[PDB]
C-alpha cells in the first residue's frame, strides 16, 4: 500500500500479467555458471566500494526488466549494492517502471519524453549516490560473483573502465549460453565493431594466469563499471547523440586517448539478450559515428569516409563542446591510439589511393599463398587480411606486402603474376576506371578479369561489359 518489499516477496505473477518465452521464466531462474574454473575460488574483498547500478530502458518486457533487477539483487553481495536506479525513458506504460519501485533498493526515474540511452544514463549517473557506477541493459542476467571482480579493478585504479564477459541469452528460447573469453573488441575502417583473437604475444602473456584482465581497444558495449568522478571528469557521454548506437566508439576512443583504459574481466559474467543481427552476434546511421570520428580520429577519419562515402552527407550536429573537452583533457592523438592501443588494425599508407580487400561480389582477390612468381585467384571474402589484403599505391601498383600484380604478357587471356614490386616496372601499373569499378592496365585496353580462375588464375583481358571484370577496393580515397 506504501511499503518496500524484499525481492523474493515481489509478486511476479501479478507484475508480468497485469519473444513470449520470456514470461515463462522465473524472475530468479537459475543459470549455468559460465566462469573459468579458477574464478570458482578466488577470494574477493569485503572492503570494496558499493556501487549504484543504473539500468535505463524504453518499453522493455516486464518479465525481462524484472529478471535483470532481481538478478543484480540476488547475485551481488547486498552491501555492495547501494541502490538500483531504473531510468524509464518514456516507456508508454509508466507502471512498467513504477511497480518495481516496491522492491528493496530500487529507485525509478521517469522522463517527460524520449531522451535516449546516452542522456538517460547521464541522468541515472547524476542521481547516483555511490562512488562507483554500474551500467546494465534492461535485459541482462548477472552470474555468480559478477560484481566483485569489476569493483576490485576500479578500486585499484579509478581510470579503468571495466566490462564483464557478456554471455548470450537467446532471444527465442532464453537459453543462457557462455561467450568466449579469448576475444577483444575491435573494428574495421567502416567503424563497425568486430571481435579479434588475441595477440599470439598476448596469448603467451596469459599462460601464467588465464583469467587475468584483458585490455581491449573497443568496448563491447553497454555493460560496464566506472568510477563516478572519472565518468564525469572525462565528460560523461556525448549528450548530442541520437538513439542509434555507436557511443561505444566515442567512449572507447575517449577513455584510451584521454589517459584511461578499457578492460574485459573474464571472471565477471553477465548474460545479455541480443537482438537480431546485432554486430556483437552477426559479424549504418552515421550521426553518432561521425560525431566520434570528427572529434577523435584526427585525420584518420578519412579512412572511415574511404570505407563509407555515404557518410559524408549525413549531418551530425554541433561538436564544439566535445572538441573543447578534448583540448581541456590534453588527449593524445588518434595516431597514438593506433600505435599503442590497436596496432593490429591495418592502416593504409597516407599516399595509398585504395586499400583493403579487392572484391568482386562476395569473392576477394587472393594470393592463394603463392609467394613468388605465382598466379593469383579468388576465395570467398573472410574480412581477415593476410592473403586478401591489397593496396593501390601512389606508384600506381596493386600490391600485397612487397609483391605486385604484374602483367607478364599483354596478350588477352594471359595470366597475371605476383612479382616483387619495382617502381621501374611499367608492367605493374594499374588504374581505376568506371567510377572505381574495374582495374585497367595502364597503357593498354586490358582489364583484370576472373573469367579464367578455374583455368589457371586471374587474367588480363580486353576491357568489356563482363562482370568478371568488376572489382571494388574496400577503401577508396578518390
Ligand atoms: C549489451 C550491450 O553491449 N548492449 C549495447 C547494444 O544494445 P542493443 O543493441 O541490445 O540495444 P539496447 O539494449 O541498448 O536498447 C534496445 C532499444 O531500445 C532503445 N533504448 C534503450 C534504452 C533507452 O534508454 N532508450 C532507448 O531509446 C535503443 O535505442 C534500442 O534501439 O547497443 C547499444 C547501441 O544503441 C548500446 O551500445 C548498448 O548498451
Ligand atoms: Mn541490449
Amino acid at each position: 500500500a506504501e511499503a518496500k518489499v524484499r525481492w523474493p516477496d515481489f509478486n511476479q505473477e501479478a507484475y508480468v500479467g497485469g519473444q513470449v518465452e520470456s514470461d515463462k521464466l522465473r524472475m530468479d531462474r537459475a543459470i549455468p555458471d559460465t566462469r573459468h574454473d579458477q574464478c570458482q575460488r578466488k577470494q574477493w574483498r569485503v572492503d570494496l566500494p558499493a556501487t549504484s547500478v543504473v539500468i535505463t530502458f524504453h518499453n522493455e518486457a516486464r518479465s525481462a526488466l524484472l529478471r535483470t533487477v532481481v538478478s543484480v539483487l540476488k547475485k551481488s553481495p547486498p552491501h555492495l549494492i547501494k541502490e538500483i536506479i531504473l531510468v524509464d525513458d518514456y516507456s508508454n506504460d509508466p507502471e512498467d517502471g513504477a511497480l518495481l519501485g516496491k522492491i528493496e533498493k530500487v529507485r525509478v526515474l521517469r522522463n517527460d519524453r524520449r531522451e535516449g540511452l546516452m542522456r538517460s544514463r547521464v541522468r541515472g549517473a547524476d542521481a547516483a549516490q555511490a562512488k562507483v557506477l554500474t551500467f546494465l541493459d534492461s535485459h541482462c542476467e548477472c552470474n555468480e560473483h559478477w560484481l566483485e571482480p569489476l569493483l576490485e579493478r576500479v578500486a585499484e585504479d579509478r581510470t579503468r573502465v571495466v566490462s564483464p564477459i557478456i554471455d548470450v541469452i537467446n532471444m527465442d528460447n532464453f537459453q543462457y549460453v557462455g561467450a568466449s573469453a579469448d576475444l577483444k573488441g575491435g573494428f574495421d575502417w567502416n567503424l563497425v565493431f568486430k571481435w579479434d583473437y588475441m595477440t599470439p604475444e598476448q596469448r603467451r602473456s596469459r599462460q601464467g594466469n588465464p583469467v587475468a584482465p584483458i585490455k581491449t581497444p573497443m568496448i563491447a558495449g553497454g555493460l560496464f563499471v566506472m568510477d563516478k568522478f572519472y565518468f564525469e571528469e572525462l565528460g560523461k557521454y556525448d549528450m548530442m547523440m541520437d538513439v542509434w548506437g555507436g557511443e561505444n566508439l566515442e567512449i572507447s576512443f575517449r577513455v584510451w586517448q584521454c589517459g584511461g583504459s578499457l578492460e574485459i574481466i573474464p571472471c565477471s559474467r553477465v548474460g545479455h539478450v541480443f537482438r537480431k543481427q546485432h554486430p556483437y552476434t552477426f559479424p549504418v546511421f552515421a550521426r553518432n559515428t561521425r560525431r566520434a570520428a570528427e572529434v577523435w580520429m584526427d585525420e584518420y577519419k578519412n579512412f572511415y569516409y574511404a570505407a563509407v562515402p555515404s557518410a559524408r552527407n549525413v549531418p551530425y550536429g554541433n561538436i564544439q563542446s566535445r572538441l573543447e573537452l578534448r583540448k581541456k583533457l590534453s588527449c593524445k592523438p588518434f595516431k597514438w591510439y593506433l600505435e599503442n592501443v590497436y596496432p593490429e588494425l591495418r592502416v593504409p599508407d597516407h599516399q595509398d589511393i585504395a586499400f583493403g580487400a579487392l572484391q568482386q561480389g562476395t569473392n576477394c582477390l587472393d594470393t592463394l599463398g603463392h609467394f613468388a612468381d605465382g598466379v593469383v585467384g579468388v576465395y570467398e571474402c573472410h574480412n581477415a587480411g593476410g592473403n586478401q589484403e591489397w593496396a593501390l599505391t601512389k606508384e600506381k601498383s596493386v600490391k600485397h606486402m612487397d609483391l605486385c600484380l604484374t602483367v607478364v604478357d599483354r596478350a588477352p587471356g594471359s595470366l597475371i603474376k605476383l612479382q616483387g614490386c619495382r617502381e621501374n616496372d611499367s608492367r605493374q601499373k594499374w588504374e581505376q576506371i568506371e567510377g572505381n569499378s574495374k582495374l585497367r592496365h595502364v597503357g593498354s585496353n586490358l582489364c583484370l578479369d576472373s573469367r579464367t580462375a578455374k583455368s589457371g588464375g586471374l587474367s588480363v583481358e580486353v576491357c568489356g561489359p563482363a562482370l568478371s571484370q568488376q572489382w571494388k577496393f574496400t577503401l577508396n580515397l578518390q
